[PDB]
């Protein structure tokens, strides 16, 4: 057929019930997640084409980077929290992997300082357990899939993206197929 399991896309032996309808994971240490996100838009032009009703959910993961990788995890429920995901999601890769001004807690608040979350805010955030909650579900997520590689995408819990099986001679055309294997799995 024109999509085919262990082609587009691969189907978990181990379904996940409950799971987020389209669900995105991502380390703000990795580098095709850096790709994915800031060159390809991979998350946007996904979401442009998800049918009616159905949400996207993007999570960071801690299996990379050690204790700044932990961080960026809290740093993202905050992001969350405070919906301000659109303003850091830049500043956050290229604080770690283009400029890397990004080595401490500090150093990733001073990125919401400067993206105009205040202080306070920012802070009263970072140490709230809804925040604790929020990474908590990250957390979870991950583990539900067993999760051990990013960039990855999982829908339904049921299946997960297979971009190693897509043409990568030209970006905005890789983009719109990994963009419509999103919406086919999504219609399943
Ligand atoms: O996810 C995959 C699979 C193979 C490579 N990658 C990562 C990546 C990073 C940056 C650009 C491209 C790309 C896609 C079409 S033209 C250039 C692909």
């Amino acid at each position: 057929a024109q999509y085919e399991d262990g082609k587009q896309y691969t189907t978990l032996e181990k379904p996940v019930a409950g799971a987020p309808q389209v669900l995105e994971f991502f380390s703000f240490f990795c580098p095709h997640c850096y790709q994915f996100e800031e060159v390809l838009h991979i998350s946007d032009n996904v979401k442009k084409k998800l049918p009616e009703g159905v949400k996207m959910t993007k999570y960071h993961v801690n299996f990379m980077g050690g204790d700044l990788g932990k961080d960026l995890t809290q740093a993202w429920a905050v992001a969350m929290a405070l919906g301000v995901e659109d303003k850091v999601t830049v500043p956050l890769f290229e604080g770690v992997q283009k400029t890397q001004t990004i080595r401490s807690a500090s150093d990733i608040r001073d990125v919401f300082i400067n993206a105009g979350i205040k202080g306070e805010e920012y802070d009263a955030a970072w140490n709230s357990f809804v925040v604790k909650s929020l990474v908590a579900q990250q957390e979870k997520a991950a583990a539900d899939v067993q999760l051990r590689g990013v960039p990855a995408m999982f829908v339904n819990g049921k299946y997960q993206l297979n971009p190693q099986g897509m043409d990568t001679s030209n970006m905005d055309v890789f983009v719109q197929q990994y963009a419509d294997t999103v919406k086919y799995l999504s219609e399943k």
